[PDB]
């Protein structure tokens, strides 16, 4: 439905990509390096150089494969905090040619189950803080055979992947696995809809990062902290596949508390030179005391999840000296767009296409259009669906043929590209509103509303109108003092601010207050939640 690619038969990141960096430390040609160092901010820290990654990686594989008894293609869902045992058993299921499943701690049993029912997983990962929910939905779970517990004590049911790792054999036959063959599926995030299972590849997240690596200017003797769930994509790709491409060293903080000022004792104590993270960390980090801790090793910054401002990269340049560059994608798709470490930055743009991709802004008919026009963001995949690309939506064929349009992948974001290819966020497709024959981007009417001292959060959206077709409607949660006012009042001043401050078409013409906002997990608001009950 989507091309053909042009990759090697077979592929896999554990022996083709790590194994070549502990075999040169075996053969004396590259010193020990570390490739992992974990700390969990209360006195413990434990470091991997690559032999030793490599050994201990072969080790959960023969667990995984033994122990436990699962066959290549069986799927694995993994549910851990950030220990280093999420690192082990990742490359435990890619070394045994098992799907590995990530998903977040953050969790309720009721998520879990939905998750493990689609996915019909064969197994569960999962530490001691998530048995108890697992444990009531897992009868529930006909496909749920294993049970591999990481804790430091054992639970009755639970093989406990601690002590059997122990036991295993350090040498692991890898499985001689094909590069189009399904190696993860990840959820995603459910911003739009239910979560939908997203099959990647070996070749699609491996031989993809190996291209990608070094985009962040990260270097063999280098250390990058990613900050990320182990549930997110992110992860795969930045927190483990694109440091052990380069042979460089990954470290990984617990933080079980997302603390700012851990985050900034963290930078200023260790010698990381390279960080990921979403805009909220440098946002939540502008808000510390940057007087009191330097971190003068820190030499590249990068992020990626959603638009990084204007001002945050001018305030986080004036502070620390340092840029951001931003980064662009989606569980489909991977990194899609970056600024490279070489690349000049352009504020409010998220940089030019990955590597591997014809990304282009495309018309109602898949065709590409000028710079400077806003259309689709979209990627190639016919005739040659590019590495990096997933394989589709799991039992899902139709919603994935849904995305292709012409040529196309359709990433459902809207965006406009400039005269040297760099691409700006015009967002969610979805999400514009069209009323009287304009178009309506919300993040302009929620950006004029959150400057009125009233608005705690905002969600604007789409209402059917008895003929204007559509109109523009604010969902507004008010600070507290605000809920004595006269909501009409309240209503007509707030449609006034607005209409000062935008294009006076763009105002609000309904407001409801509301007591919250409905979020995904990681914080996104769901505006097709509301837009879907908004409309009936
Ligand atoms: N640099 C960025 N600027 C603006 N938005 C971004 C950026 N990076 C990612 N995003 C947004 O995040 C999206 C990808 O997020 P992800 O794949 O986690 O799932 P989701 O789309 O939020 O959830 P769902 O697919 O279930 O609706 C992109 O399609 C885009 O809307
Ligand atoms: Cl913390
Ligand atoms: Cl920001
Ligand atoms: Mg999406
Ligand atoms: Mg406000």
């Amino acid at each position: 439905q989507w091309g053909h690619q042009e990759v090697p038969a077979k592929f896999n990141f554990a022996s083709d990509v790590l194994d070549h960096w502990a075999d040169m430390e075996k053969a004396g040609k590259r010193p020990p390096s570390p490739a992992l160092w974990w700390v969990n901010g209360k006195g413990k820290e434990l470091m991997w150089n690559f032999r030793e990654l490599s050994e201990n990686s072969q080790q959960a594989a023969n667990v995984l494969s033994g122990a436990c008894g699962l066959q290549r293609g069986d799927r694995v869902a993994v549910v851990l905090p950030r220990v280093p045992e999420w690192w082990l058993v990742i490359l435990g299921c890619i070394r045994a040619g098992l799907i590995f499943m990530p998903g977040t701690i953050q969790m309720k049993s009721t998520d879990i189950l939905y998750r493990l029912q689609m996915s019909k997983a064969k197994a569960i990962v999962a530490g001691d803080e998530v048995i108890q929910e697992v444990d009531t939905v897992a009868s529930e779970c006909p496909s749920l055979r294993i049970k591999l517990l990481v804790s430091e004590k054992s639970c009755d049911g639970w093989l406990n992947f601690k002590k059997l790792l122990n036991e295993a054999s350090t040498t692991h036959h890898c499985v001689e696995t094909g590069s189009q063959e399904a190696s993860a599926i990840y959820f995603t995030s459910g911003t739009s809809g239910l979560p939908k299972m997203a099959e990647h590849s070996y070749s699609s997240l491996g031989l993809k990062a190996k291209m990608d690596a070094g985009w962040t200017g990260l270097q063999a003797s280098d250390i990058m902290w990613t900050i990320s769930d182990t549930g997110w994509i992110l992860n795969i790709l930045c927190s483990l596949m694109e440091p052990w491409a380069l042979g460089a060293c990954t470290f990984v903080h617990l933080l079980p508390k997302f603390d700012p000022l851990v985050i900034l004792k963290t930078l200023s104590s260790y010698p990381i030179k390279s960080m990921m993270g979403a805009p909220i960390v440098y946002r939540m980090l502008l808000q510390q005391d940057l007087s009191s801790y330097k971190f003068p090793h820190l030499q590249n910054c990068v992020t990626v999840g959603e638009s990084l401002l204007p001002e945050t990269l001018e305030n986080w340049r004036a502070q620390t000296g340092l840029d951001i560059r931003e980064s662009y994608g989606q569980t489909e798709t991977g990194l899609t767009c970056m600024v490279s470490k070489t690349m000049k930055i352009k504020p409010g743009y998220m940089g030019t296409a990955a590597s591997c991709y014809d990304v282009q802004i495309i018309d109602d008919k898949g065709n590409v259009l000028p710079p400077g026009t806003e259309g689709d963001i979209g990627i190639r995949v016919k005739p040659i669906r590019p590495i990096g690309i997933f394989s589709g939506y799991v039992d899902n064929p139709d919603k994935t043929a849904a995305n292709i349009r012409g040529d196309f992948w359709l990433l459902g974001d809207r965006g406009i590209k400039d005269e040297d290819g760099y691409f700006q966020f015009m967002g969610r497709a979805d999400d514009i509103i069209n009323s009287s024959g304009y178009r309506i981007g919300p993040s302009e009417v929620e950006n004029a509303l959150m400057e009125h001292p009233a608005v705690v959060e905002t969600a604007v959206i789409s209402s059917p109108d008895p003929v204007r077709g559509e109109v523009v409607k604010a969902f507004v949660v008010l600070a507290s003092q605000f809920l004595s006012h006269d909501p009409e009042q309240l209503t007509k001043e707030l449609q006034q601010h607005v209409k000062s401050v935008t294009a006076p078409y763009k105002y609000p013409r309904k407001i409801e207050f509301v007591l919250n906002l409905p979020k995904t997990v990681t914080g996104k608001i769901q505006r097709a939640k509301l837009r879907d009950k908004e409309w009936k």
